[PDB]
């Protein structure tokens, strides 16, 4: 039997996206992958999903109060992925829901830093990040980081 129900980042998106897949569990994004590589629809969709989206959905945040947090925050962002990040503006946590929404926020990002990358794994781009050139915010600054780079 497995034990320790419990994981912070990493595992932990992993352990709410094979949840969310209805898949089987994964200890790496890359057998995360995998197993969503045998579930074609869920492949699938997670390319018709977009990153910000499908990880949003995890959790359950409210879209719209979910997007007003990222957007008075900023994030570190390593690889494409959210490694840290902070409150910019902390008008969004007027709403005790945000603040909830806040203070678990890393889950997000943990779901968020797999979608993105499997999204990746899966397919070669998609997309099915979240809106033009960002989701809201936060994949701007990855967007922004990327911009950086001139190819």
């Amino acid at each position: 039997g497995n034990g320790k129900y419990f994981s912070k980042v990493g595992s932990a998106g992993l352990k709410q996206l094979t949840n969310k897949l209805d898949i089987n569990e994964c200890a790496t994004v890359d057998e995360l992958v995998d197993e969503i590589n045998k579930s074609g629809t869920v492949k699938r969709k997670i390319k018709n999903q977009s990153a910000f989206d499908l990880s949003r959905e995890c959790l359950g945040y409210p879209e719209a109060d979910f997007i007003t947090l990222v957007n008075n925050m900023r994030f570190k962002i390593e690889n494409c992925k959210v490694v840290n990040f902070n409150i910019e503006n902390t008008n969004c946590l007027n709403n005790p829901s945000i603040e909830t929404i806040y203070r678990n926020f890393n889950q997000f990002v943990s779901i968020f830093n797999v979608v993105t990358d499997v999204k990746k794994r899966l397919f070669e781009n998609a997309s099915g990040n979240g809106s033009g050139g960002g989701s809201n915010r936060l994949e701007e600054e990855i967007n922004n980081q990327l911009a950086l780079q001139k190819s």
